């Protein structure tokens, strides 16, 4: 028998360690073979398209959305061994009140901003806490540096890299300042999207004064970890998880992790976390039971160390007697919350698509920030 496996996993060294997990698992069990498909950018509109035809792979990563999403398709996990072992923080995330529990979490997301630590010491710079102190971070490094270093660095060929900048900035601009927020709107479905031209206004001044990559509409996540190896590279969102490869290539790096900056004086930062990979198993799969043999399989102390290492992210589970990769910064931003992602709880399945392809006309020049907001604003309401 044959489980399909699909994934949203993007960098080779951890589809590498999940393939190699998948392998000790077949030669374990005799009669099981694993295929993992890994669709990246397509990923989303694939399995919107399987729903909707309800062929499910055996095993799907939920990423972000087990419940809201993919809740009726998942089968209850909640019987596994694994389970008295996840971290409390995604009790609320993964499990409902009758009990459930809709998928396992290979890890789980805290994304801030990743950035060479060593090039911020360079020029007396600390890790900005707001936005307006990011973008004076930018304008250092490009003058500083002389425009040999990209202050700021997207992949901007790829949607989710730029829906990330918005998605990531939309919590300290709309829900966590308790003074300057919009949850009721939010709440009410009424949300006009007034405020989201900060944003794309914000971006649009990045290119205006080049604080980003020239490249940016045609670079690819490929090109990344060897501009930040040879240190062209000021700043990165966090969840690009680079560090790992681009220690690979140069040792003398030192990298630091920081949170998502404030936008409002008087706010903090806050990481913003929730599921990253995860695998649910498909309620109607003709083998429930070899699907969730492999999820022990790879809930195994040493399976959750591989997978864990071979990203940035931190883990999901409360057995690994290992560390976080980042736990140094974590330690020195322990005042620092947890956010979910603005888009999984706030708004309707579809908003991410339509902030990144927003994101990428903004850029090119077909939308301005104002016409930015009122595409999303359209498409919100399209949605309900
Ligand atoms: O992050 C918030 C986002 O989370 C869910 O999105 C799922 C996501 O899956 C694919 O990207 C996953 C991929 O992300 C990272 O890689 C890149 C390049 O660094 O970053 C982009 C996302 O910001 C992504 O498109 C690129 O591949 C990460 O390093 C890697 O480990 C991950 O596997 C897919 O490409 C992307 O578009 C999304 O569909 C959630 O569904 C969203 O609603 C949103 O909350």
């Amino acid at each position: 028998v044959t489980l399909t496996m699909f994934s949203t996993m993007t960098n080779d060294s951890e589809k590498n360690t999940l393939r190699s997990i998948a392998d000790d698992f077949e030669k374990e069990n005799e009669g099981i073979k694993i295929d993992i498909s890994f669709p990246g950018p397509d990923y989303e509109n694939m399995l919107r398209v399987k729903m909707a035809a309800n062929d499910m792979p055996d095993l799907f990563d939920t990423h972000g959305w087990a419940k809201i999403r993919y809740g009726e398709y998942t089968a209850d996990l909640k019987d596994m061994d694994w389970v008295k072992h996840l971290d409390p923080n995604l009790d609320p995330i993964l499990k409902d009140e009758k009990g459930k529990v809709y998928a396992y979490p290979f890890n789980q997301a805290k994304d801030g901003i990743v950035y060479n630590a060593g090039l911020l010491k360079k020029y007396g710079l600390k890790p900005p806490q707001t936005l307006d102190e990011l973008m004076h971070a930018l304008e250092t490094i490009k003058e500083k540096s002389n425009g040999s270093v990209i202050p700021f660095w997207f992949a901007g060929s790829d949607k989710g890299a730029l829906a990330q900048f918005y998605d990531q900035l939309a919590t300290p601009l709309l829900i966590t300042d308790d003074r300057r927020n919009e949850k009721k709107a939010l709440e009410n479905g009424t949300f006009d999207w007034s405020d989201y031209t900060l944003l794309a206004e914000t971006f649009k001044e990045m290119q205006e004064k080049q604080l980003i990559n020239k490249d940016i509409l045609t670079a690819k996540p490929s090109q990344l970890v060897e501009l930040m190896a040879q240190e062209k590279i000021g700043f990165t969102l966090s969840v690009t998880s680079i560090g790992p490869d681009t220690r690979e290539v140069n040792p003398d790096i030192q990298l630091g992790v920081m949170p998502t900056p404030a936008v409002y004086e008087g706010d903090k930062p806050s990481w913003i976390g929730g599921e990253r990979h995860t695998v649910a198993v498909w309620k109607d799969s003709e083998h429930l039971e070899e699907a969730k043999r492999f999820i022990e399989f790879a809930a195994q102390p040493k399976y959750v160390k591989k997978i864990a290492e071979a990203t940035s992210f931190p883990q999901a589970l409360t057995n690994t007697e290992a560390e976080n990769y980042y736990s140094k910064f974590y330690d020195q931003y322990e005042e620092i919350k947890i956010e979910p992602y603005f888009d999984r709880v706030y708004l309707p399945s579809g908003m991410w698509d339509v902030m990144g392809t927003t994101g990428q006309e903004l850029l090119a020049g077909t939308l301005t920030p104002k016409q930015v907001s009122e595409k999303m604003k359209q498409e919100y309401s399209r949605l309900q």
